[PDB]
């Protein structure tokens, strides 16, 4: 920190307690929360959110650097073939991917089987020229469960199925017990903690998205302030993907808000699941067909 400029030893240890460790935090922040440090002036602050955006290199790029920025993004494999395929590679890291969908349509299950997926290397698909092995290495997965659906057997089970071993998820994955909106948010702005703290975050879970605020604002005269609430929770969920490089992934019980990719899936015969893509940056709408099992998502 003391790199930046207009930051003393003193001023080190007051952006370090108030959780500004690394520099691209401080280059995307405002004067305004380097202010409210206490002991930061303005002129300080404005001084070294400068410094971290040109120590961090965030101007104006193009031509090939372009491209460069695009292949940070690594992708999650989902175990089906189909919706690999139809997300142009696996779920995206620096993005947050919505899966909506009628009542046990899949939405937990494909919210497990990524956590699974993410202790399989082979699962993470990357340009090793962009992604080095370290950024990927000891990977860790949060879940933020909202409706109290976390199953450890499914884990172990899906596991197994998978050739990985299930205890080694478990080890890797943490798991918040979200009961309103307040509590889903808080947990999701500590991720950065635990970040903090060592622990290679890949891998955000938030199900459900919408099943607290829905509960919470029910009274249809003041969905603003839920509009806003929810915005500002997209806001640090994708701030936090792209920060991080990590995958979120969201669940939303359907039968407006912000969200990079959009699913609504729906069963089909039995084992059956068809999930609609229709919403993306750059790819077509499409339909993956697919089916859950013992062994989690396949075909
Ligand atoms: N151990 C298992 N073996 C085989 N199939 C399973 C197993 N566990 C769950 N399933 C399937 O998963 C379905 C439930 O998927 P689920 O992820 O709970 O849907 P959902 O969309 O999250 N439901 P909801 O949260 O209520 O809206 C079941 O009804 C089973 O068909
Ligand atoms: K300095
Ligand atoms: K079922
Ligand atoms: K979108
Ligand atoms: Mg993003
Ligand atoms: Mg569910």
């Amino acid at each position: 920190l003391t790199d930046l400029p207009g930051v003393g030893p003193s001023t080190a240890e007051k952006l370090v307690e108030a959780g500004y460790i690394d520099f691209m935090k401080i280059a995307t922040a405002t004067v305004g929360e380097l202010t409210d440090i206490e002991g930061i002036s303005e002129k300080a602050a404005a001084k070294m959110i400068m410094g971290a955006r040109d120590l961090c290199d965030l101007g104006f790029k193009s031509g090939i650097d372009l491209l460069k920025q695009r292949s940070t993004v690594w992708k999650l494999s989902t175990s089906s073939s189909e919706l690999d395929s139809v997300l142009g590679g696996g779920l995206e890291s620096q993005s947050v991917t919505e899966f909506a969908g009628v009542f046990g349509s899949g939405k937990t299950q494909i919210m497990h089987q990524s956590c699974v997926n993410l202790q399989n290397p082979e699962f993470l698909f990357y340009d090793e020229e962009a992604v080095s092995k370290g950024e990927v290495a000891q990977p860790k997965a949060v879940y933020i469960d909202t409706e109290g659906t976390f199953r450890p057997e499914r884990i172990m089970q899906m596991a197994e199925h998978a050739g990985i071993d299930g205890q080694t998820v478990l080890d890797n994955t943490f798991v918040a017990r979200a009961y309103n909106s307040d509590m889903q948010m808080l947990f999701a702005e500590k991720i950065e903690d635990l970040i903090q703290e060592g622990n290679n975050i890949k891998l955000v879970v938030i199900d459900s998205l919408t099943s607290t605020f829905r509960n919470e604002y029910t009274g249809r005269g003041k969905l603003a302030e839920r509009q806003q609430k929810l915005g500002r929770h997209m806001a640090t969920l994708n701030k936090l993907a792209d920060l991080f490089n990590c995958v979120v992934l969201v669940t939303n019980q359907v039968s407006g808000h912000a969200a990079t990719f959009r699913f609504f899936v729906r069963k089909g015969k039995g084992d059956k699941r068809v999930a609609k893509l229709y919403d993306s940056p750059h790819l077509p709408d499409a339909e993956a067909i697919f089916r859950i099992t013992e062994k989690g998502i396949q075909d």
